[PDB]
């Protein structure tokens, strides 16, 4: 359905009713002549600014647009003021004439005829007499037509009006007028046609058939003759245009007979597009039809083109796009342009000279004239109906494939596409990540397992490789655009806000010590100073106290002093020193040289800070050479060290922290630090992998990168399902090529054809998609072709502007790990349960691979494209038992459907996969990972991603957009292990090490780091369940695994000779042969049993959480053998009380013993604002008497308002792990009959007592002579040391704080 | 002018089982030219607004209603997952359909907050593209709101109607989610589509109902589906016989109503119904004298309108004046003036 | 289609029910939002919404919630008579 350079849309419509024509009576026209406005009555501005008064262009009306204007006036238009100025006056001094004779009250009734009112008018303006017209202003419309009713007077009536026996021959009337400032070229002007000139035509009335071929005779001899058929206005008529050309309108492709047709058929096919049953219009077909000098047999010409679209536009068609109602010249431009393409012209109706066919199918109408037959064509592929069109969109659109029976072979679709793509292309990256921080931190001090420095790892070999180098580099350009500096640093002093002392558990930090940024100050981005120090000055991070002064140094200071801190330095001594200074500035690669610096750095970076103070220091290269050294020379000069490290951008640097700068230190490298460094390494290796898919930046997309961009450009496409249609091949084999990501779709139009431009993202994903193809599918055509839309242009950005939510950060992650535990050689078989419509499941498994995938929905690719041996997909519901018919496999899956399927039965998990797991054991199955909710580490519910219900076992996703049910794990456990008590079970969760990561950037998705820590713990509580019948399971002795304990484990085995390993948050923690062993948690012995064909391991873990073993001989991969988890202690502190008699308000208070493991260090603090703070210990004292802690405490008036704690002590933070609150004070009375004591209950505390109903005191400020007994107390005993206390003689009094 | 009258019907409700073969069918002259011609003038004829946005509020109020009949607690929820699977068409001057701003504000009084909207359909821009008439790859949702036409590739061909109507109804019972709730819009509801209806779904869900807005003359209902379940046991009842009967009688009955209108573009000589008669005179002298032309020119033009109302004008030309008098002529009025054996003088 | 359109009765009884003193009793907040507070015999007693973390001597945070809407807990009371401000 398209005609040269036009598209047509299958459906055809045209309105159903002609409306009759009627004269003008005489009264209504004075009327329209008196109306006090004419402008929208006579003539219209289609062109007026309202900012001046001004317009350009004038469309006319029946009574003026008869007016031929005259040279002078053309040669010299006025300007719009002018215009209705002169308007104005002409048309009532016209009335005046037309009623000086002819009084309206004789003759009001009477009809104008429209030709002569038209030519009298027209001279009158054109300051020509008129007189010989009024004779004849009316006629009898029941006796005569308004052209018969002049041809009663055959003669020259006036030079430019002749009438003979049977026709009449005037100028065309002007239908625009331009006025001053007129523009052509200014292509957003309205475009007119050239009828604006005052002879671009001539038309000849005629009153009968003969009549008409004696003009044509004439006329035979120039140019060519054009007339309407349908509804000729005011009567039959030919018009016979100028033979000349007009400007502007194209590339001089005109001339004035084309424009004429041209503009027509444009008519004819807006009328055609918005025509209604309910409407009756004066004409159903607007076009003109050529009746002399004309070839039908060639189409080289415009106005044959035009006459071959008016042949065909007249049985009803519409044009995909709609078409101005005031067309400018731009838009003209664009219709002859399309029309002059190359293409096929129509011939579904052949050209007749005089007379026109009509399909009788069509909606089309003929009049009762004979100028109209109908005809049939062989193959017309139109049908009736109404088309309604849709505004542009301001995105480009994405599709989703659906795919027609038809496929077709690799080589074709790869030849279709290679000359339709844009191979190599420019695209953007954007940016990656997208803010946020990964940041960990690891206390050394605190691990007593002594570990020689000479064992530690060190850098990898290729660490300074120009390839990870260089990828290091382009990763550093991909985060978004901030001040790196600036939150590096505020994750640090978040951490040094809660440094606690261990020995007292009061801050380390105090409100006014002595800073300074030893760390080179160095006019970051738009300041002169590091950002943080306004932060830390204005007290903007929370719990850091304010520092009296700050001093900077460095080589880049401004504010401050330049020095080099590799020397000794004269300078003072300061509470925090804050060392962030750079080491690679003068050390590319030279290690030593690097390794020297830095130990010169810290040294001098202790020796600046006071005794009991705090030091930090930025490291750029962990080495085990730099460790040695650091033990060999500052072990002594602090009490603790732990490692603060956050992740902006992938690097190996690290901060070290050193609290309490003092002379006698014991600092030792301890298993800690073993810890830290390969979780370091190991991330640094999982963002590399994830990098090498991304191209470098100047390099044009050449289809080598794995996350590249492919794209396929077309021009006027018309898709169909018809065989070897280029169109479709090519969409098929892009889309084959992008299928897991999305695919983008634009429509341009250019000033000719419209451009169609298809695109996606390529990944190894998609690769791996298509290499299990075997015939490249066709799609459904409906929803492009449909579309007729116009888009923004593409714009081929690698990475989207916004970071994705957490939940698809878990779905890559176990992505991840299903596609690393289907690459076992030793499957031959896979069924998968509840697999989405769309099979993605594909794009994860080698090719190789047998799979066999279900869901109730009916798939949504098709299945001839692919291996039937390989592939296979069952419709149905695997929560029946009638599910399982014929079913066969060696291994199955369910990731994220348990839970809902579980739901949909309305059951608990435990009845659920009770009933599930036999079937699969009956299906010939052996092992499978299965994806149970259950909160493993422990119940805590995600503040808006998981709600956690506790009265009934389910989750609430999203707020509750989705509910499911859970069990607990312990239960879970024991249930399966009823089931098969044989075979072994393991857990996978999201690790640390972020290994996953190439499933979130290397398909093209970008990040914010901060969320990595929420999305693990979202893991944690929807773990994965691997479960191996092939395999005998794990077995330990002390069941509930109690932290820090001897415990013996076996792995039942055949072979002495294999190898074992343990991990833990995803790094090996232990491994080696039971000749020797090497641990990072405990002391480890490990022993093969010959006689019972075991490995012993006996093991004292120095850590929680889930701990993994595998075992592993020389020439196989290693082989899981189960997994355990280890329990922290328990958390129940208890304390015994003194009777009441023993309650002392006295001045010495009382004393109370505590029972609790020595695991957790005490101290007695306050809740005071979402934090404890520790009390003064004149108050309370958690003692360390030899055997056992105590608590002794003293009792004040203010007890019972207040509540305060037995708080966990760690360095990291006070009351962490377990806060005890101390209830009995909070409820203990005081005996009236004995002195009592009194004081604020908070640092700013304001407090007033009342005795009795009595007021008493402000105990802020008490009366300067106190109330008659009472005094000020000796021990403080207040809540801060600061306040005092006052003793009360007796009475009982009231608290208002 | 505005508003609605709309009508609920519900079917599960009623127990009395109905054989779908008995069903009442379209008219047989529905699609006859007249008629529909009638039907598009009818369209015309009402004040201009957004037609969708006042049929989508009336459904959306119904659905804020429903409860589930075993444990009377509504059906949708906050944060519920809703799939505007209808047509976003770029309505009007918005880029979606208006209804959503309401739906993601809340102004719809007791509907729940659904946690996010995916739209769907040929002229989407803030969704996909996607025909309904296949499997899709689009997941699953709570809330089904399927605002489809059948028409825009089905003139009057109503077998291929049925089928895309079919293929559409299918598909979107597969994107509910279990006890979710979908809603369809059907424009002609055959007793061939209902045949297959019963045929295939009847265990797809727990309730059905039927909500019918009345906007403009037209055949076209509203399916909900509650409690998408996989052993549901919906039949064809008495109920749904009600509601189609009740149906083509407002339908037959406006159609009448509209015959007396004239068409648009028809100058009105004197053959329409309701047309409008006048007549002009000059200066005229009213008197009762016999034969006064002014005098009985106006007791002409009042026989052939009182019972509508008479108006009046009275304009001053530069010479005389021109005074007009006029009204709407019914068929009451032809009524009473058949009545009349001689035209009183006024 | 909807709940109670068609009647709708009052639990006219439970609206005069008298509390015996004597015995351990039971409180809750009365609405979705409804924040609620209590008087011991004329005694403030507790802000129901936010009880005082040292709760007064005797009551509990009842097992069954039996409050209006199920999030909301029931604290039991061991005696007394109490008012309800909301």
């Amino acid at each position: 359905a398209a005609v040269f350079g036009i598209q047509l849309v299958p459906k055809l419509n045209t309105s159903t009713t002609r409306r009759t024509f009627l004269p003008l009576r005489f009264d209504l026209l004075l009327d329209r002549l008196q109306s006090t406005n004419l402008h929208g009555v006579l003539y219209r501005a289609l062109d007026f600014n309202p900012v001046d008064r001004s317009a350009t262009v004038i469309q006319t009306y029946p009574p003026l647009n008869a007016w031929s204007p005259h040279p002078a006036f053309i040669e010299n238009p006025l300007d719009y003021r002018d215009w209705t100025e002169f308007i104005h006056d002409r048309a009532l001094a016209f009335v005046g004439v037309l009623t000086q004779r002819y009084p309206l009250t004789q003759n009001a009734q009477r009809y104008t005829n429209p030709l002569v009112l038209g030519a009298a008018f027209g001279d009158f303006l054109n300051a020509r007499s008129i007189d010989i017209f009024l004779d004849r202003l009316f006629y009898g419309p029941t006796q005569e037509s308004p052209i018969t009713s002049i041809t009663k007077f055959p003669y020259q009536w006036t030079i430019d009006f002749n009438v003979t026996a049977d026709s009449v021959r005037t100028p065309a009337g002007c239908k625009y007028i331009t006025l001053y400032g007129y523009d052509p070229s200014r292509p957003s002007t309205p475009a007119t046609y050239g009828k604006h000139r005052p002879t671009y035509a001539t038309v000849f009335y005629y009153s009968t058939l003969p009549a008409r071929s004696r003009l044509l005779a004439n006329l035979a001899a120039g140019p060519t003759v054009l007339e309407h058929f349908d509804s000729p206005t005011y009567g039959p008529h030919l018009l016979l245009p100028q033979t000349g050309d007009v400007l502007g309108y194209s590339s001089s492709l005109i001339s004035q007979a084309a424009l004429l047709m041209v503009e027509s058929v444009m008519d004819a096919l807006r009328d055609n597009a918005n025509a209604s049953a309910s409407t009756a219009v004066t004409r159903l077909d607007q076009s003109y039809h050529p009746v002399t000098s004309f070839d039908p047999s060639t189409f080289n010409t415009l106005l044959q083109r035009a006459t071959n679209l008016a042949l065909l536009a007249v049985q009803g068609v519409q044009s995909e796009s709609a078409i101005p109602a005031i067309p400018t010249m731009s838009d003209v431009r664009s219709f002859v342009a399309r029309l002059m393409a190359e293409g096929d012209p129509q011939q579904w109706f052949p050209y007749r000279v005089d007379q026109i066919l009509y399909w009788p199918e069509s909606p089309f109408v003929p009049p009762i004239g004979p100028f109209y037959a109908p005809f049939r064509p062989v193959n017309f592929p139109f049908t009736t109906g109404s088309y309604t069109v849709v505004p542009d969109a301001s995105r480009p659109l994405r599709l989703l494939p659906q795919y027609r029976n038809a496929t077709i072979t690799v080589q074709q679709a790869d030849d279709a596409y290679e000359d339709t793509a844009l191979s190599p292309l420019i695209t953007t990256h954007g940016f990656c990540v997208t803010g946020g921080v990964s940041t960990s931190i690891y206390d050394i001090s605190g691990d007593p397992t002594a570990y020689p420095p000479a064992q530690l790892v060190d850098t990898p070999n290729d660490y300074f490789d120009r390839e990870r180098m260089a990828r290091r580099d382009l990763f550093r350009r991909l985060r978004a655009p901030a001040d790196r500096s600036a939150i590096k640093d505020r994750a640090v002093f978040d951490f040094l806000a809660s440094l606690v002392n261990p020995t007292t558990a009061n801050p380390v930090l105090d409100t006014s010590f002595s800073m300074a940024y030893l760390g080179a100050s160095s006019a970051h981005a738009n300041a002169d100073e590091p950002v943080i120090l306004a932060d830390i000055r204005s007290g903007s991070i929370p719990g850091l106290p304010i520092p009296r002064r700050i001093v900077q140094f460095g080589y880049d200071v401004v504010h401050g002093s330049l020095l080099d801190l590799s020397r000794a330095v004269p300078t003072g001594t300061f509470g925090l020193v804050y060392a962030d200074l750079d080491q690679v500035e003068d050390a590319g690669t030279d290690m030593p040289a690097a390794n020297r610096a830095a130990i010169a750095m810290l040294g001098t970076a202790l020796q600046m800070t006071t005794a009991g103070g705090v030091s930090v220091l930025k490291v750029n290269f962990p080495t085990r050479a730099f460790w040695t050294q650091v033990f060999n020379l500052y072990a002594t000069h602090a009490t603790t060290l732990h490692l603060v490290k956050p992740t902006i951008v992938n690097s190996s640097e690290v901060f070290l922290v050193f609290g309490g700068r003092q002379s006698n230190g014991a600092l030792r490298s301890t298993t800690a630090l073993q810890r830290a460094l390969l979780s370091l390494y190991a991330r640094n290796a999982a963002i590399d992998r994830a990098v090498t898919h991304i191209p470098f930046f100047g390099v044009p997309d050449d289809g080598t990168s794995d996350l590249g961009i492919d794209a396929v450009r077309l021009f006027d496409p018309m898709f169909s399902d018809a065989v070897a249609n280029l169109p479709s091949n090519a969409l098929a084999s892009l889309v084959s090529r992008v299928v897991p990501s999305s695919i983008m779709f634009t429509r341009v139009p250019s000033n000719g054809p419209v451009s169609t431009t298809i695109y996606g993202k390529r990944t190894f994903l998609s690769n791996r998609r298509r290499a299990r193809l075997r015939d490249v599918p066709m799609l459904i055509t409906t929803t492009l072709v449909h579309q007729r839309r116009f888009t923004t242009p593409p714009t081929f950005t690698l990475f989207s502007s916004e970071a994705v939510p957490v939940t698809t950060l878990v779905a890559a992650g176990y992505n991840s790990f299903i596609s690393e535990q289907t690459r076992n050689p030793n499957l031959a078989h896979l069924l998968d349960l509840g697999t989405g419509p769309e099979c993605r499941i594909l794009s994860l498994i080698p090719p190789t691979l047998q799979v066999t995938m279900s869901d109730a929905r009916p798939c949504a690719e098709l299945m001839a494209s692919f291996d039937p041996a390989l592939t296979a997909y069952v419709q149905g519901d695997y929560s029946t038992a009638a599910f399982w018919n014929g079913i066969r496999c060696d291994s199955a899956t369910a990731i994220f459907t348990l839970g809902a399927a579980a739901a949909a039965a309305g059951t608990d998990l435990i009845a659920f996969v009770q009933q599930l797991i036999p079937r699969i054991v009956a299906a010939g199955g052996t092992r499978m990972w299965l994806q149970l909710n259950t909160p493993l580490y422990e119940v805590s519910s995600l503040p808006d991603l998981i709600d956690i219900d506790l009265r009934d076992r389910v989750y609430r996703f999203n707020g509750g957009e989705r509910v499911e049910p859970y069990a607990d794990p312990v239960p879970l456990q024991q249930a399966i292990a009823a089931l098969l008590p044989a075979a072994a079970l393991s857990w996978h969760t999201l690790s640390p090490t972020c290994d996953w990561l190439p499933y979130i950037i290397g398909v093209g998705s970008p990040l914010n780091l901060s969320d990595i820590n929420t999305a693990i713990s979202y893991s944690r509580l929807t773990p994965i369940l691997h479960i191996d019948t092939t395999t005998p399971p794990l077995r330990v002795n002390p069941v509930p695994t109690p932290l820090n304990q001897q415990c013996a484990i076996r792995i039942t085995s055949l072979d002495p000779a294999a190898v074992l390993s343990v991990q833990h948050n995803g790094v090996e923690v232990i491994g080696g042969t039971p000749g020797n062993v090497i641990s990072v948690a405990g002391a480890a012995a490990l022993q093969y049993i010959l006689a019972n064909q075991e490995f012993l391991l006996q093991f004292t873990p120095t850590l929680p959480g889930i701990f993994d073993v595998f075992l592993t001989t020389l020439g196989q991969p290693p082989v899981p053998r189960g997994s355990f988890t280890i329990t922290p202690p328990p958390t129940t502190v208890v304390l015994n009380m003194p009777p009441p008699g023993q309650l002392d308000f006295t001045d010495v208070g009382n004393d109370a013993r505590i029972t609790c493991d020595p695991y957790y260090q005490l101290a007695v603090c306050i809740f005071k604002d979402g934090q404890y703070v520790r009390v003064n210990p004149e108050k309370a004292s958690v003692v360390t008497n030899a055997p056992n802690r105590d608590l002794h405490f003293v009792l004040d008036l203010a007890d019972n308002h207040v509540l305060l704690y037995l708080c966990d002590v760690t360095p990291s933070g006070l009351g962490d792990r377990i806060a005890f609150p101390i209830v009995d004070i909070y409820r203990i009375a005081f005996p009236r009959n004995t002195p009592v004591r009194a004081s604020l209950p908070y640092t700013g505390g304001g407090a007033h007592l009342t005795s009795g109903g009595n007021p008493f005191m402000s105990l802020t400020t008490p009366p300067a002579v106190l109330p008659a007994g009472v005094a000020l107390a000796a021990l403080s005993t207040s809540v801060a040391t600061q306040y005092p206390t006052y003793t009360l003689p007796a009475g009982v009094y009231e608290y208002v704080i």
